[PDB]
């Protein structure tokens, strides 16, 4: 069984308010990770906090998704189109959102007419994509915060597009589609597992492939963190697959890769 | 003269409610650098609030901070002990509790009995080395709600601790002192200004310098952070300066630095 001191610091993590949107399977498994290292669960718990802020809490707090919620429901009125207003209270489609028409201009044409598309780890981006024409996406995520978020605005538009629960380390998705996304993902699911980026690659069930990186750079080249994930990406990319392009679109590298 | 539309966006930065603590000079030279890249001032403005979240929005939310404010009044009674809960608010010093006592006991013999110590983009670091016995140090940041944090609590215990606005982009600190913490702080430095990393180290007042890393680990070893930074510290490092010891402590790389 589970030491009752270790019980109540899950407990203490499961009932914290900000992770009342995370999948609690994902909680609950990030925490036994890391409840071997630390002797006191509080260490582990503290451990927990920061891993699973640091692989979904950060990118959009709580109270800003009742403020996104509140948002969305004004643009299906057609008026506010207070729709940018919303992406950009998640950290990701915020970043994409300047450049989204040349994004648009150079991703769709791979993705296909009417595709069928997963947006895997989608945060808020498939409300972006069925801004834009794509509105066939599924989305998942662990953060069920956007899962909700998605599902309600894609019905209130009429979109096919909608999303569900899902914990990339422990499911490789099944779906069948016309393309997957794979964006700003890749770097936080191989800080997870080693391996579980190539294992991702060569299971899924989708001929072409949208995989980015962030390139963290904000007028000074960093530390060169754009060459050492293209470097990375192009190592352990599966045999089976092949990069068709490449190209950055505001601090985002973005590859098609196509199944060979 | 400036472009009235532009001041709108500019305006738009400046009154919102998230930057409300950052440094006004900061926000202001952050949108005028990015300004001449997008024909459309909201696309600058969205650019910069993404910059900006990236640089010192992440760490720490606005609602967060008056939860961190009485949280610390708790702790000054001597009853509570909040004193982790708060310092649990700060992404980099949540990051860093589990690890403290290690990090102690190998970084403060470094330090010096009572040092003069600049904590350079201190977060709330300060508060958490005050508790531990390090209560000469002058923070930094350009945060004025960590700032303003650090001063309130520093002048309720009694520390000579201060912290004061700085960014790091447009001053070298002049302050003496006996060592100088940079932690968690070199990449996001140098994602703002290539070069800049280097220039600081070199002008530093401080014989002694600790210098910290993120490694983004979580169980896998993902993209090879840890090295990859290594590789670029060793090489950017100014010859005046020498390595005296690496280790790493709670998913943080840390150098500690001798002026030679
Ligand atoms: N193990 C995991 N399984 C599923 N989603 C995960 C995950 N680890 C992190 N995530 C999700 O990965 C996302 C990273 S932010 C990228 C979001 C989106 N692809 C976009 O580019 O806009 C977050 O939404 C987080 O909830
Ligand atoms: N140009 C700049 N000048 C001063 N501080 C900066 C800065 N850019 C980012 N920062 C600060 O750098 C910090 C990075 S988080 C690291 C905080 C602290 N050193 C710790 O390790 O706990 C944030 O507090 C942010 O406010």
């Amino acid at each position: 069984g589970m030491d009752e001191r270790a019980q109540a610091a899950l407990d203490a993590l499961l009932s914290a308010k900000n992770l009342r949107d995370v999948c609690p399977e994902t909680v609950r498994r990030v925490f036994m990770e890391l409840l071997p290292r630390y002797r006191k669960p509080k260490d582990a718990e503290k451990a927990a906090r920061t891993h699973l802020h640091q692989i979904t809490g950060a990118f959009m707090t709580a109270d800003a998704q009742k403020k996104a919620r509140a948002l969305l429901a004004r643009w299906n009125e057609g008026d506010e189109s207070a729709l940018a207003a919303a992406l950009s209270l998640h950290a990701s489609t915020r970043e994409r959102l300047p450049g989204a028409d040349e994004w648009m201009r150079r991703v769709s044409p791979f993705l296909g007419a009417d595709a069928r598309v997963l947006d895997l780890a989608c945060g808020l981006n498939p409300i972006l994509l069925g801004s834009m024409g794509v509105t066939n996406a599924l989305g998942m995520d662990i953060h069920l915060g956007c899962v909700r978020l998605v599902n309600e605005t894609a019905r209130a538009r009429g979109w096919h597009t909608r999303a569900r629960a899902c914990d990339l380390l422990s499911e490789i998705p099944a779906e069948e589609a016309d393309a997957a996304l794979l964006m700003k993902l890749l770097p936080v699911l191989e800080a997870q597992k080693t391996g579980r980026a190539a294992e991702l690659l060569a299971s899924l069930r989708a001929p072409r492939l949208v995989v980015t990186f962030p390139t963290r750079t904000l007028g000074g080249r960093g530390v060169g963190m754009e060459k050492h994930y293209a470097d990375w990406f192009e190592r352990i990319l599966p045999d089976t697959l092949s990069v068709r392009d490449r190209f950055t679109v505001s601090d985002e590298l973005v590859y098609l890769v196509e199944r060979t």
